């Protein structure tokens, strides 16, 4: 029978007023047999009706996959409203429904600490600028580098890490010529995250 | 189902002679009715018979999980042999085989770098010592933290995340009273990886 997947926002989307966040409902293995699939979709239980259901499109293994769209209001997400897809197709015993929504808990506000290179570093010939994110609640976050006002390519990021008590850590590493570092040149660490000011914080280092 | 899940040894067991380094091999959605599961184990593609099938554990949707250990030879998981569990039931069409093996490529050694707090930190209570490994392969790693030849409990640390070199990193966070810290209490990062010389390093963080 058909798989339902369905997607959150990103981040991003839900943290800034001019992007717009979407759930996204993925039903997969539709057969040949019984194409029609039909969505419900609710907030909260209560049902809604403005979303976009773009057309089926079959796949390399002749199985069809449709996908539908629901735009969610930044502060619906974050108030922490419950988005329930469900599926109906007539290859299924019942109705698939799944649900999504952000994470429960109290958000907790990120700190954020930029720790320079490590003294035995410099001696290379790239240097590591590092971002310590920590004590944040929910694990939905962004981070992001720059120097003067041009974002960085050249950084990575972990993934959030529970910490004992219940709220998540990450590091951003930020990979440098030594020679820029040097120089001393401004590098600034950035990070949304819903318990933020203004949803935004920027941490700056130099040398 | 049946389905079956193939697990590689832990990163200490085999890089030191004296632990146990094992692959474990679990079988999921067996029944109630034909709960026999037999298993055949290849090195290579030849047949070993020392692996121990450890009691059925049927779980809260009554099927059972059953698992069976094979302790490996250290050398031969650090040479890249391929370790090959064979699973039957009478409820598969035909027997199920996984295979596992070491990543594949050069080791490479880790760098080892202690970070001390971000001068923001130390008017918290708590104050975090960071320990950046990066540049190591395969991602197989233990870091673990110590003060005065005791371990200590409080540290977390990130999975291994991949670098565009293909070497990975990981950081890993020590979280200690400031107190003890501005006392000048010595604070030593350990590292386990089979690049390195005895498989271990260890890297030291004071005041
Ligand atoms: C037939 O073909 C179709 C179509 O595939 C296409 O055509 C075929 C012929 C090939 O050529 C393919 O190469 C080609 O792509 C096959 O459809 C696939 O079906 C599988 C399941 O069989 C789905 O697996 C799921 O994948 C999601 C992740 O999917 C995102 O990321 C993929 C990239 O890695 C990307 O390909 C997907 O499109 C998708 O992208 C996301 O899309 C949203 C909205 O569009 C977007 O906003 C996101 O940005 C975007 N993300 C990215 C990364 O770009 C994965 O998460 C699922 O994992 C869950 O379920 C597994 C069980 O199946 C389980 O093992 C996992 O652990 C996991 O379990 C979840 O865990 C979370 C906790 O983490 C838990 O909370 C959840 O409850 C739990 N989930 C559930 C439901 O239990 C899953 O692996 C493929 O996505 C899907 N591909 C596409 C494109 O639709 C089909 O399989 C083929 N049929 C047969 C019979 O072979
Ligand atoms: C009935 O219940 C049982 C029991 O589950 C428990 O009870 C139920 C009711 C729920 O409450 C559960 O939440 C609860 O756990 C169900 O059994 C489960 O069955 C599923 C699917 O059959 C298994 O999924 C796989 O799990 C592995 C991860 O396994 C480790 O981590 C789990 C926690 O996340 C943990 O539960 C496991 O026990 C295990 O933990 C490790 O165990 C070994 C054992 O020796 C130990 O040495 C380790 O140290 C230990 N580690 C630690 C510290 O935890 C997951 O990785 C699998 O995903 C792979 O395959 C998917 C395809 O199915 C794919 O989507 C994934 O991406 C992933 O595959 C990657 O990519 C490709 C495939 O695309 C693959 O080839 C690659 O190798 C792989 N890459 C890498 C590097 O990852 C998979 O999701 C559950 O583990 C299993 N749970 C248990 C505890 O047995 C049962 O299904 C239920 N039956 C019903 C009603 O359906």
């Amino acid at each position: 029978g058909p798989s339902v997947f369905l997607f959150p926002p990103k981040p991003k989307d839900t943290l800034m007023i001019s992007r717009t966040p979407e759930v996204t409902c993925v039903v997969v293995d539709v057969s040949h047999e019984d194409p029609e699939v039909k969505f419900n979709w609710y907030v909260d239980g209560v049902e809604v009706h403005n979303a976009k259901t773009k057309p089926r499109e079959e796949q390399y293994n002749s199985t069809y996959r449709v996908v539908s769209v629901l735009t969610v209001l930044h502060q619906d997400w974050l108030n922490g409203k419950e988005y329930k897809c469900k599926v109906s197709n007539k290859a299924l015993p019942a109705p698939i429904e799944k649900t999504i929504s952000k994470a429960k808990g109290q958000p907790r506000e990120p700190q954020v600490y930029t720790l320079p290179p490590s003294r035995d570093e410099l001696t290379k010939n790239q240097v590591s600028l590092t971002c310590l994110v920590k004590g944040f609640y929910p694990s939905d976050i962004a981070v992001e580098w720059e120097s003067n006002g041009q974002p960085e390519n050249n950084y990575k990021t972990t993934p959030p890490v529970l910490d004992s008590d219940g709220s998540f850590f990450l590091y951003s590493s930020l990979y440098v010529d030594k020679s820029r570092w040097q120089q001393g040149n401004v590098f600034s660490c950035s990070v949304m995250h819903e318990a933020l000011h203004n949803h935004y914080t920027q941490k700056s280092l130099s040398l």
